[PDB]
């Protein structure tokens, strides 16, 4: 016939098989790759079916041509059923063939229920069966889209979440429940999600007031100092001036605290603990000062005058905290007066509220979306690890308070909230610098504790190997595009569950858009190829080439520097 | 008479001086070759089963067993309250108008 | 017969192939290098393009000279246009001659618009073939010429920007936009653009208040004490 | 030694000639701006290379917020070369460069918004930072000789070559690999050969000692040190 191989000899989890005939060569270009398909049997209602790990085709002077093929059991087919599981085992020979479309098609749509597959690409090998996944585990369980530069990643990044959007339960019209978080940093997912909001540096405020303790000291005061004095009279500040600022119950004002998310003043935190590096005990060993009111004496009932600037010190000695704070304020004042951080710590942060801040974060304000994209390409690259650490937590821990709430009332989390972290190696590197801890427990949380929450991680990250191996293993589901760096396979390689033969090789050769889905969300892991994108990403870099080819432009170096002047 | 489980996850990152001190050891399904390989070095090659464990499956070792064999710990009548969310199933429905009201006023409470 | 080449192992990603008969020396110093391009085909329509990763000749007195070479098939060409594939079969036994000039071409021209073409230098085992990289590309994102002392990056930096002073838009008369600044620290790219602007120290004026607070500390103070 | 930054000329400039001086935006337009920053004392390179890097940065960042308010389609892209990029940003997180560390690795990390892009040229790139040699894309890696700087070049390309271990110390003389978004596939290239090329003015130490002892020359060069 057109093919006539058998297997030669088996093992526990591999079958070498030899092609004895091959009369039809199409059979070979498409149907005899690696990773292609193979039934393994004597008749045609129960076989095995087998995926390609590696061939070698020998030919030589005289004797024939010694086509091997080395295949791995990827489970059983009986009257058109699949089956999962190595443990099914074939005794040689056993008749090979090309596995029909029908297998191909019971092996992917047998494993997971009709109303669980969540199809956003097809089979690279075969284009007309497509690859479905559980979308709960799929989803559920984190995953990692990583690759190299114009593998393709972010293409695959919004075809997951337009799929998302787009699929819906029958009966209704509208918005559906999925919630998804973009940190961008390219700037890509505009053009891909034009019916979403997007909120950049000019649009975003971000409550500084709603950072928690270990964040406001990472921001604020030095890790490598780690002075005591520094952090207690940073601390008794913030937790006075959100005593003085909150309009409510008296009960609920006892309980506030430095890590409560509630407002208080950052100007006046500064003037709190300036005025206290100018404190004069008197012989009594009390601090006395001065406001316009009159003179009074520093104790738990007026330490709120020091927030103000007006204070003039009265007394003999040199007080408690004075001179011990000078370098704490200098850079207290120097982020505060930097105009890059105007969207955290600017005057915006007065007028917004602990639920304006949630009802811009996950698209529940005015306008409702799906998609949520912080385009964080003008946030300073000093705070891009406060900022993330700041909204993720913020999403845990409302995923947190979201479960109790409805523990109370004896029913499931109901809203599920993923983040897309693009460039993940940024915020959560392999290295343990103190500059990226904060955005390294941030996530850590969400991928360890994160799964009973409703929030989960989808890490796009260009270069695996500079994420940390407590946050990439987590990832269950994984997605690889195109690796070529050798530290990047090697790395990915020591984080996966077996699959050998599918990653060896495969990784460096992958086509443009096609990818390679592995985990409990699919059947087997498969090199599949992501289907194109209508309304593609597209980041607006900035064309070199051609603005340097044009006329050398006069107008507008005026206008630059006058701009530069007027700010 | 006090003595210690170590329900952990991955052994790669647990201090060495407790870890090494259990004797008594119950691996389940672990999918990282590192943590495959320190389970590995506890035995003096059914480890290799480790990666490709179904779920619910087990590896006992120790001297409280016989031999270290693969096992099926006992399904739970009594379950924990360890509920997955079924992402797409939740997804599929109406955007849910839920009220923030309750859900900060705890935040700030704690 | 120039060469008789001739596949006899084909893997996943590796070919092996036998070079029969060496009839012209000069294809193998110049056509079979380590990183030459293989065209691997039964026609001249339809070829698989391979790179060469390793070879072997051996002689023997009595038997025949054992030529292999160790290639990998990095792309395939169909009418002249080069696609970039990863794992397209070609069955043993395949004639295996060097790769035509139009054919190498297509590996490195056919990837970028003729618009954004930015080309600085040329292949290294064949010099009429051209190299351009995606000038859109290549500056926006930033470069990192590395190499050691005496390997010639100072002369690589002043091509690259002498290539991309020199081109304009063709619509106009003048300088174009192109706004490179060099940290010239061996005094050396005087020579390479002599309508330049050169700032030396009794040239430059920079202004000491606008440095900011760290600048300011490190002019003025001592750290060690 | 520091009048080019202490001088009194310093005083009197105005913000405005600054940037028309490092971008040559002057009274003679120019598309290439070399700083000989030889002269410099070591102790302030890093500070003058800090504040330039600073300057086109913020160039760059309020170019943006016009053509985000007028929405006008010219721009004005800026390349930086950091000739010897390993001193200006070593690895070392000592005091005394890091300003010009975090003015580089700004550019490196915000700058391909702003159009304000860098050129790493290092004879020694296993000194520079991971933080700002991975921000690159396109890498041109010379003949590259000391197996150190070999180890770490080959962990950060974005792609590798067939026996990439002994191609990288036998590149011959102007030989690169280019690797990146740019080029298609890690091609060894040759670079084209420079009709005008860079020369630095050097002393040949061989060919004044092989002369007779000068004599003239001792007291001019005293004179003027003591007139100056
Ligand atoms: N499924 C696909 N089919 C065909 N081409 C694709 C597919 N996905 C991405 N591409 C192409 O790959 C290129 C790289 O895009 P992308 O993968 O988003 O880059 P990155 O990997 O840096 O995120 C895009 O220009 C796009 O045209
Ligand atoms: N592409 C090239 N082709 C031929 N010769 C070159 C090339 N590039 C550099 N050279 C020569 O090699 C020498 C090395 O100088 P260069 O590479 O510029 O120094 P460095 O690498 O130390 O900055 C130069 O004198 C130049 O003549
Ligand atoms: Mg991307
Ligand atoms: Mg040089």
């Amino acid at each position: 016939n057109d093919i006539n191989a058998e297997v030669v000899s088996v093992s526990p989890n591999k079958l070498k098989i030899s092609v004895d005939d091959l009369e039809e060569f199409k059979i070979a270009e498409e149907k005899l790759g690696v990773g292609s398909y193979l039934r393994v049997s004597d008749n045609q209602d129960v076989a095995l079916l087998a995926i390609i790990d590696n061939f070698s085709i020998e030919v030589k002077e005289s004797q024939k041509q010694k086509y091997m093929i080395e295949a791995s059991p990827i489970g059983l087919v009986k009257n058109g059923k699949f089956y999962r599981g190595g443990d099914s085992l074939a005794l040689p020979p056993k008749k090979v063939e090309p596995a029909k479309l029908d297998e191909i098609i019971s092996i992917y749509s047998d494993s997971i229920d009709i109303n669980d597959r969540f199809t956003f690409s097809s089979l690279s090998l075969n284009t007309k069966v497509s690859v479905p996944v559980n979308g709960n585990r799929f989803f559920n369980k984190h995953i990692a889209i990583v690759g190299s530069t114009g593998s393709g990643k972010s293409h695959t990044v919004a075809k997951i979440l337009q799929k998302a959007v787009d699929e819906k339960q029958e009966g209704y019209k509208g918005l559906n429940n999925s919630h998804i978080i973009i940190f961008d940093i390219h700037s890509e997912y505009e053009n891909a999600f034009p019916n979403s909001n997007v909120l950049n540096v000019d649009t975003l405020t971000l409550p500084y007031w709603l950072l928690n303790g270990d964040e406001l000291e990472e921001l604020f005061l030095d890790t490598e100092a780690n002075d005591h004095n520094q952090r207690n009279v940073f601390r008794q500040a913030i937790t006075l001036n959100k005593k003085i600022h909150f309009q409510g119950d008296p009960a609920t004002k006892e309980i506030i605290s430095f890590h409560s998310p509630y407002y208080f003043d950052i100007n006046e935190v500064i003037n709190y603990i300036n005025n206290r590096n100018n404190e004069r005990k008197n012989k009594d060993n009390e601090h006395i000062w001065s406001d316009e009111e009159g003179n009074f004496k520093f104790d738990n009932e007026n330490a709120h005058r020091l927030f103000k600037e007006n204070v003039t010190p009265d007394g003999s000695s040199a007080g408690a905290l004075n001179g011990k704070l000078l370098n704490f304020v200098d850079r207290l004042q120097s982020k505060i007066f930097d105009k890059r951080l105007d969207f955290i710590l600017g005057e915006g942060s007065k007028s917004v509220t602990f639920k304006e801040t949630l009802e811009t974060l996950i698209s529940y304000g005015k306008d409702k979306s799906n998609i949520t994209i912080l385009d964080v390409s003008g946030v300073p690259f000093e705070v891009l690890s406060i900022c993330v650490s700041l909204i993720s937590r913020l999403i845990f821990e409302f995923g947190y308070h979201s479960k109790k709430i409805k523990r109370k009332s004896n029913e499931n989390q109901d809203i599920p909230i993923l983040i897309v972290y693009e460039e993940a190696h940024k915020y959560a590197p392999k290295s343990d610098l103190s500059k990226y801890r904060t955005s390294k427990e941030a996530i850590e949380r969400i991928a360890k504790e994160g799964r009973k929450y409703g929030v989960t991680l989808l890490l796009a990250s260009q270069r695996p190997s500079e994420i940390s191996e407590t946050i990439f293993s987590q990832c269950n589901t994984f997605i690889s595009m195109r690796l070529t760096n050798p530290d990047d396979q090697n790395y990915v390689k020591r984080l996966l569950p077996d699959t050998v033969g599918d990653i060896t090789n495969l990784l460096p050769s992958l086509k443009e858009g096609e990818a390679l889905i592995m985990g409990d969300s699919i059947s087997i892991p498969s090199i599949v190829k992501i289907e194109k994108c209508t309304i593609p990403p597209s980041s607006i870099d900035i064309k070199y080439l051609d603005e340097w080819r044009k006329e050398w432009v006069d107008s507008e170096f005026d206008k630059i520097i006058e701009q530069w002047s007027k700010s």
